[PDB]
């Protein structure tokens, strides 16, 4: 399929991501920088965060999911509904809400494109409502993460997708702080893209901390695999 190889050829190898994320939540302004690299033919993405305005003032676990699914590993038979490789070079808009229970909100908005060899995922996230005392304000939320099935449906009007998820965060007390995401893609260019049947990408994450690093930072790992059309 002429198209499938377009995307194909983008991906093949290992990709260097650039990710920028311009912050504020409830008026407490920040800036990380990531960098790292993908290789979708294995679903894989390395990336190091760093707060360049000093101390991150929400969790970094809740910054997660906003920090690239042009890199699941879609199956051979599922290459056909990979929306997201599809959408490249020109790249697609990546919206959220992320509804924290019983706390505040994140909207999200992010550009996922390629700048010449380079994967960018350029972000503003505002965040309101929050408790200055709550899970996240408040620093309460462990430094983990568990793994997650993503739901991807068809969005034919808007030519994209819509993709709805619950993440549940760890607190430090032994309880969860759940953390509803609703999402919205659609391409950036006027061309034709892959709009897929319903399916699933499988999500797992680990977070760690680079021991040389002195900022405030994470380093994510994250295996992402498309499944659901057996």
């Amino acid at each position: 399929d002429p198209m499938v190889s377009k995307g194909e050829e983008l991906f093949t190898g290992v990709v260097p991501i650039l990710v920028e994320l311009d912050g504020d939540v409830n008026g407490h302004k920040f800036s990380v920088s990531g960098e790292g690299e993908g290789d979708a033919t294995y679903g894989k993405l390395t990336l190091k965060f760093i707060c360049t305005t000093g101390k991150l003032p929400v969790p970094w676990p809740t910054l997660v999911t906003t920090f690239l699914m042009c890199f699941a590993r879609y199956p051979d038979h599922m290459k056909q509904h990979d929306f997201f490789k599809s959408a490249m070079p020109e790249g697609y808009v990546q919206e959220r809400t992320i509804f924290f229970k019983d706390d505040g909100n994140y909207k999200t908005r992010a550009e996922v494109k390629f700048e010449g060899d380079t994967l960018v995922n350029r972000i503003e996230l505002k965040g309101i409502d929050f408790k200055e005392d709550g899970n996240i304000l408040g620093h309460k939320l462990e430094y983990n993460y568990n793994s997650h099935n993503v739901y991807i449906m068809a969005d034919k009007q808007k030519n994209g997708i819509k993709v709805n998820f619950k993440i549940r965060h760890n607190i430090e007390d032994g309880s969860v702080q759940l953390a509803d995401h609703y999402q919205q893609n659609t391409p950036i260019g006027d061309g034709p893209v892959l709009l897929p049947d319903n399916h699933y990408l499988s999500y797992q994450s680990a977070l760690s901390k680079d021991p040389n690093e002195k900022r405030d930072h994470m380093v994510l790992l994250e295996f992402v695999t498309a499944a659901g059309i057996t």
